[PDB]
């Protein structure tokens, strides 16, 4: 129960803050199946920040949970596909940690709306 426009502005800013935590930009775009042809064998719903931006603008995020669910998919897909001893797996752990703080603050701002 709030205005749509300020909420989407908040999600756009939050998405930007999450992208800033991904300093290697390993989650900015979909995982390239050209270089990872087996990626879809067990990853049933790939996700990335560019796709999240498309979903945001397509009005697919009308509450904080749905936005946060796709961010969590970025993290969980990466933990699932990659071995624990890789840079990619550790990057997903770090994103989960740093992104979670971004999300908790942004959700507190949405709840004031
Ligand atoms: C090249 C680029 C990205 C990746 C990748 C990134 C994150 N999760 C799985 C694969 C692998 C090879």
């Amino acid at each position: 129960e709030m205005q749509l426009t300020p909420f989407l502005i908040l999600l756009r800013k939050t998405l930007e803050q999450l992208q800033e935590k991904d300093t290697g930009n390993i989650f900015s775009e979909p995982v390239p199946l050209s270089e990872v042809p087996d990626y879809l064998d067990h990853i049933k719903k790939p996700m990335d920040f560019f796709t999240m931006k498309q979903n945001l603008e397509a009005y697919r995020y009308l509450n904080f949970d749905d936005f946060e669910e796709d961010f969590n998919l970025i993290v969980s897909n990466c933990l699932k596909y990659n071995a624990k001893d890789t840079i990619f797996y550790r990057a997903a752990v770090r994103l989960r940690e740093q992104g979670g703080a971004v999300l908790r603050q942004a959700r507190r701002q949405a709840e004031k709306m």
